[PDB]
């Protein structure tokens, strides 16, 4: 069971809860801290003193003073009037991540919510009650979270088979009585970054796995075209250019290609080249390349930079998950804190950066595909990997286009964290648009799986056409077999879409990262 | 019935076929021209002479010479190997538009396809057989069109209830025998801009209707806040700044607000202001605004610029629809033309421009919403249009956010027509990415309907709160009633998402443009 | 003196050398290590062994083997043939930063360059000989660096009074005999990321000062409008939301406003509002805002996020500065390393992230200007800060425009790190475009100084119009005085451009940061 204590939750744990449906538990210690905060807070609210969103109107209308006799109505009107999300609904796993993020925030203890709220959110996750959350509305996450809050009071909708179903009916069925929103509970539930933080957690965790699966297919490809191992030597990174991500990619590449009979060492290349040179010629041509193109040599640098970005984002998300992103906040023995911890700028920035890094990861993958399909670059392989008669057959020629087109499409996705537009009578004059940033990243992530899908298919085909399977390392043979388990070698031309979608789906669920886990003793970073 | 002659097809007709399921007919004259082209062409191919994609490999592999004995296989292998589209499938109406565009292209007579191909495409449209076309793959439209071509030879998939169904089964059922691809027919079916041109036609036609529905709600709003009519006077446009689009918007605005008892003439404003001024004061304050903010005065200029862009795009699309966007091409008494009329640059540019214009249309609408919800700008209306007790109730405060957020999101959509990436061994070193451009435009179009939805709801609410219904013009009363038919006045706060989605859907099907048609004698440009 | 040892150079140290003309010194240990590497390397090159760029052609032409007898010409043709930079020339400080970065790289000892190369570079820096480097041409930094290398062999141009003068006469004009490039020296001088890393260091270092100067005027503004101190309370950050940047900004804000008689504590605002509410009624209006708008409240969250991005970039840059970003590389007892440490992806990403972070910093600054100029938003200030009769005078109304316009302009700047385009026969099939990223960030940084200048002038004017000078904290008074030393109070309308440029220049110089350090006991993070 995952412990939601608002203190030690990790991105990986969030994914277990969201994707693996792992059980959630709010420890007794967190419940005690919440109960104490609530009790003291109630005493303050009971005195009818000014507290944002508790005894005042919302946003710009904070100038309106509301009596404590309107407690439940104030909180209820907020949730209803703000459930104005539009567009597609988040998938079940995305919605679960968002709920889990909100639960952890409140579990931290500074939101002054009744323990029952924590218990109910925990119950929805544990019993599989998934809110229907529209993806659009947050300025960075009122709208999305208001739809979640609605399901707690028996309103709004819950997701069932990808379809929204009236919450009232679902609760009546599952035998659950809706809650009533007391002081600050409506606001606490919707005043945070849980939308972008929950979705961002899924994206970043998956992005790291995508970085690994890119390294996996890259290694197979390098072996297929017999590239040099020189670029991955530890000295060039650990010593010469110690960027953390760069060090990790190189280490993974070395581990992945360990045991290969196809890769060539620099010592062997220069020797083969020295013999091919004759001695009375000052300048002479050679068909031997002492070094390969950037797409097969600058992998540690590029994928490493992507990793560095992903590491930074995961770090920010971990901090955010275990933060009290709510307002106002309760701190014992202190005035009620009135700030802006609901502002998602830190995460909006983080996700816009992930979008950029992942776009480049796809740019690299796409150029690697170009490399093996172009006879002028493939190094001995037939044009477009045609096994039979080229021309009559196009092989993988048409399969390159969707990959190329996706690189262009990802490049049309611009940063959202800088696109703030003032609203609410200028009260919200600077916002983060962080959920848009997170959805942009999810999109590139999804597009990259299609790009990698074509690369995995091209790599396996290259192995088949060159008859180099027996020369592959243990990891490469495993990668090759994983692909071939889904899609057969390309003999004569054939409809490609189903083949590409099948491998794309495998990538999305981390099947190749699994193959290596299961088939080799390799532990990827 | 719509006449598909490759000569006079209009964007409106395309939409009738796609959306209204209007019958298609290829006139006898077009059939005769096709039959003649095919017969002469066959005689040429029969001689086994070099003809791109007929007796040669494809793209970069044009260096491969293929004997006429491989006729059917060559064309078949192309269609199969290039059916590599990925992502979501186009909706039924979008797919129909694409098919219709391809049919019109071939109907022009320079593609040298057998009349049967025209007849079959026409049959699929007339019998409701809709190809399952993945949205991603085109570099600008091989992949998408290859999936369409597949359905003609009993391969690929057809769309049924939003689900892809094996074409073979559908044809066996409907009692139809798949065709065989003869010389050049596989290539002719997929070598064009029909994907971006077909989808672009739907978008542009709808965009013009969106421009009209923006003018409709703008007029209602202007009447509700009693704005000045001065900005719309014909002299300021027809004479002073004759941009075509600007002239049309002003004319529509004048027609829409004709008969209003709420709008004020400049003569009345200056007089009311002159009386409010006293005479011994050189500088004095007044609560009277002789002119209103840009969002209620610069409508002809902004919406007019949007119209100009839409007019240009529709013109380009009309030309493209009735062009032979295929290669190579047959011209009697001439060598076979080997060019690049498959290159979608003209349309890629057009659609990127539509994306930009529509984004601004939404920017304007969103600021008009801000105008009526902000008590400092609304001109007498209650804050956020709250009918009861503000603070306790937020009214439309939360509904503004999805509109604001969509403006930011549309701004994250960048031009695709400039993002060419070389592929196919550098043979396709400069592409247009036009289908991405068209899908970008469709997205902004769709987002704008949600923005306008909030504006229509805010406008009607403003009419209710100010009690100005009886002062509304005939068109305004009609617009108001149209909205109220779907959604009730906002008394106490309530869940808003369903209300917003309902009006957004009405906008997408042109319900407000219809209300004016049906209820007034106004004929909008 | 600044020690360029390839191990401990900092971003600050780079700026001292570049901006303050600080003397550079390559430690004897570095020279010794270089010497050692050079001796061993020379022994290998003498064997006519295959080494990239030493005994082979460059880039794609690596298939060409070049005999050691062509030692000097090979290196020379390279530098000449690649000196193809275009566009404007870098400023003297920028050029110096680039040279310093390259020198530090070679000082690491793995480039196998003769010590004289290190010495001559250090001499150029110490003697004020600045290379004329055009800004465009790097794919991420061959062209920029080739222009630098040219000056070492008496070719290309040197920068004098902003104009390029032939290096030949400049060297003669000061008794320096040009050098002759030997094995690997030409390549080592131009094969790295020193262009983007040198410029990036300057930008990031100045960006941190900009964040501080943003916090400085923001604090002044908050005091001028009597804002609440609640948002900056440590507990809200150090405890509730532990983001490093957020914690730093909050700490800085508390220190900047310490001792203010104008700011209000939450407790006082709360009591003040309590006193204003009547009993009985459960909903009543008030003119008191318990909380201020976001632009005055989520400073820690927004600027903190900017800071986190800047800290990450500085970290990347420090690592890069002290790395062997060159190829091939020498490691004693190992084969010559043939990798891609010249690939600027880590820096390209970092600078693209800085561009985004700084854009939002300006967004916030501009909305703060809007707050103070708008009578409906500013607390106790006349419209547009007009001292006399408004209407007759516009005050700062016209000055808001350039700030607003710059936010829009910065938003048109897109990421460059993802815009790779393949070149050099596809050898450079995946590049970083990092120098473009670095120049993008520089542009936003520069634009922000103008936006901020308007904010500084507006803040000072607000102090004068409200007569709140005596209530200002020590830091606020110092800021006010610094502004007033440059520009006087705005009485009647006047030409504004010179005043704005004056304050903008002061900002670029870090004058306001210096005012706080020279007049107060504050130490800003
Ligand atoms: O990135 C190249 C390398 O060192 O591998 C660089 O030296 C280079 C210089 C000049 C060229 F024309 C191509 C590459």
């Amino acid at each position: 069971p995952v412990s939601v204590d608002g203190e030690t939750l990790t991105v990986e744990a969030v994914r277990r809860v969201a994707e693996e449906r792992a059980t959630v538990d709010v420890p007794a210690e967190s419940i005690a801290k919440a109960q104490k905060s609530r009790e003291i807070f109630e005493g303050i609210a009971e005195q009818n003193i000014p507290i944002y969103g508790v005894t005042t109107g919302y946003g710009e209308m904070i100038y309106m003073q509301v009596d404590k006799s309107k407690e439940v109505e104030l909180q209820t009107n907020l949730v209803r009037s703000h459930s104005a999300g539009v567009g597609p609904l988040f998938a079940e796993d995305e919605a679960r991540a968002i709920v889990a993020a909100r639960l952890n925030t409140l579990a931290k203890g500074h939101s002054a919510v009744r323990p029952i709220i924590l218990e109910r959110l925990a119950q929805y996750l544990n019993e599989g009650i998934t809110p229907a959350i529209p993806e659009i509305g947050s300025l960075g996450d009122l709208a999305p979270l208001s739809h979640v809050a609605s399901t707690l009071i028996g309103e709004g909708y819950v997701l069932r088979d990808g379809r929204p179903v009236e919450t009232a009916q679902v609760l009546a069925e599952r035998g659950i009585e809706p809650l009533e929103l007391r002081f600050k509970e409506g606001l606490a539930l919707i005043n945070g970054t849980s939308g972008m933080t929950g979705l961002g957690s899924l994206v970043v965790g998956r992005a790291l796995e995508q970085a690994q699966q890119a390294e996996i297919v890259t290694a197979l490809l390098i072996e297929a075209v017999r590239g040099s191992t020189s670029p991955f030597l530890a000295e060039g990174h650990d010593i010469a250019r110690p960027h953390e991500g760069q060090i990790d990619t190189a280490a993974n590449m070395r581990a992945l290609m360990r045991g290969s009979g196809l890769t060539v060492e620099h010592a062997d290349l220069r020797r083969e080249l020295q013999k091919d040179k004759e001695a009375g010629k000052d300048v002479q041509r050679s068909e031997i390349y002492l070094q390969k193109a950037y797409s097969l040599r600058a992998i540690p640098q590029v994928v490493g930079a992507v990793r560095d970005t992903l590491y930074h984002a995961r770090h920010k998300l971990r901090i955010e998950l275990n933060s009290a992103n709510d307002n106002p906040l309760f701190f014992e023995g202190k005035e009620i804190f009135h700030g802006a911890n609901f502002h998602g700028q830190p995460i909006a920035f983080a996700m816009d950066f992930v979008t950029i890094a992942l776009t480049q990861l796809g740019v690299l993958a796409e150029r690697q595909i170009n490399r093996v399909l172009n006879r002028h670059l493939s190094y001995g392989l037939p044009e477009f990997l045609v096994s039979g008669d080229p021309g009559l057959h196009s092989g993988f020629a048409g399969a390159q286009y969707p990959a190329t087109a996706l690189v262009a499409e990802n490049r049309t996705i611009g940063p959202a964290s800088t696109q703030s537009v003032p609203s609410n009578g200028d009260n919200q004059d600077v916002v983060s648009m962080g959920l848009i940033s997170a959805r942009n990243a999810r999109r590139v992530l999804s597009n990259n799986n299609k790009i990698l899908a074509v690369e995995y298919l091209a790599a396996a085909q290259a192995v088949d056409i060159s008859g180099r399977f027996d020369g592959l390392s243990p990891a490469a043979k495993a990668t090759y077999e994983a692909v071939r388990r889904l899609v057969p070698t390309l003999g004569v031309d054939r409809y490609m879409a189903d083949d590409i979608e099948l491998v794309a789906d495998a990538l999305s669920r981390g099947e190749f990262l699994r193959a290596i886990a299961r088939e080799t003793d390799i532990q990827l970073r």
